[PDB]
């Protein structure tokens, strides 16, 4: 299955570079930002379903789920929200939906905390604090399942998904963690971070843990 | 992606019918049989790799993993063993590899315990004690990933896999549990059954648990 390549809007490329290189101290803020986006995407399918209830049937359970995959050094953040079509992935994540972007970079230069990133509406990119690569796997009721992929470079790919588990509906952020950021694979560390900055999340936050039976 | 349909050898069809309809009491024995097959498949890749070490590289971790999926009423038993090519799935699971089969049915008629099924080499089919449908997802180093599927009828399908997560190497038995057998989705029940009939398994048996953070 053939990938398509797209160019990032230039300011997004600049932002990713700022973020993936920054020695900023509180890298854990990425999880709050991603849970927040997850929650918003869920709000959206729930709101849409007020007038179109069958939109829920592709996945009636509304949840946020976090899945460490230690062997692959991967952390997945999944939700059963509204999801994104191919065109939404291209539009929302790369070729446009910007500044926010420029204004946040200006705030940064002036001394603003990276944690403000979500107030500028670009909190997604905070994932580069702990990951050097990301796959966004998404299924909207309106399209097939697709994979958007970026390594913080100036270009991203979008590929029809024939390799991942089917999601009924929603989105998975598959983070390929940096070698020094593997603590976010750890149950206790993950739990600690979640409890700290996400008390008023209306959806279940599920942690998937692998335990050896003895 | 187009499925291919195959006919079961007739005695296998008879065995599945005996098993899926039986009111036998100790249905939990299926897990021992499947963990045993998992362990054997792992022995095989480990033995093969003695003289061909790179056979391990597609998935260097040797494990058995059990994953309840409550919403789908599914239980998955995964291993990173040798796996099966398309032709092996067809051969090993349906169109041949038999009696065992007939001899076990004869032993059953005479009064033998269903738990002897593994000593006749057909323990795989014990899964129909608790499931009315099964998908066997397999990746051998020698072939693409494939899905073999059966509902205990006289025919099964084999389909090139473009819908499930990639496994590096090995096999997943995806059991669609009967409505009265949902206890095997439960962490405590699963743990209890494992500990009982599998103390001398040389590989880690991992249980995947989903816990809501609070
Ligand atoms: O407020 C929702 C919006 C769209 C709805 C769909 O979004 C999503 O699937 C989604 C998700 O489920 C988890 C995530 O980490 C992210 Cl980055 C996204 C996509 C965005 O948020 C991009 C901007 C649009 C805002
Ligand atoms: O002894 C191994 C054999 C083949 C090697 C590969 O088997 C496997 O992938 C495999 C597994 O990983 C888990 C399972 O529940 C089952 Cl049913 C199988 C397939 C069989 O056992 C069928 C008979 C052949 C014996």
């Amino acid at each position: 299955m053939a990938s398509e390549t797209f160019e990032f809007q230039a300011e997004i490329t600049q932002l990713m570079s700022l973020i993936i290189n920054t020695v900023y101290s509180n890298k854990e803020i990425f999880l709050r930002e991603l849970i927040s986006n997850a929650s918003d995407a869920l709000d959206k399918i729930r709101y849409k379903s007020l007038s179109d209830p069958k939109q829920l049937e592709t996945e009636p359970d509304l949840f946020i789920r976090i899945t460490p995959k230690p062997e692959q050094k991967v952390l997945e953040i999944r939700d059963s929200g509204i999801g994104m079509t191919k065109a939404e992935l291209i539009n929302n994540l790369g070729t446009i939906a910007k500044s926010g972007t420029k204004a946040f970079m200006e705030a940064l230069s002036a001394g603003a905390d990276v944690s403000m990133i979500g107030q500028f509406g670009v909190g997604f990119y905070s994932l580069f604090l702990v990951a050097d690569r990301v796959q966004v796997i998404s299924k909207s009721n309106d399209d097939e399942q697709y994979i958007w992929e970026s390594n913080a470079g100036g270009s991203f790919t979008v590929t029809l998904d024939e390799v991942n588990e089917r999601i009924g509906r929603g989105t998975i952020l598959r983070l390929f963690l940096k070698d020094d950021q593997l603590e976010y694979l750890e149950e206790k560390r993950i739990k600690e971070v979640i409890k700290r900055h996400s008390e008023f999340v209306a959806y279940p936050i599920q942690l998937v843990v692998t335990k050896e039976v003895e």
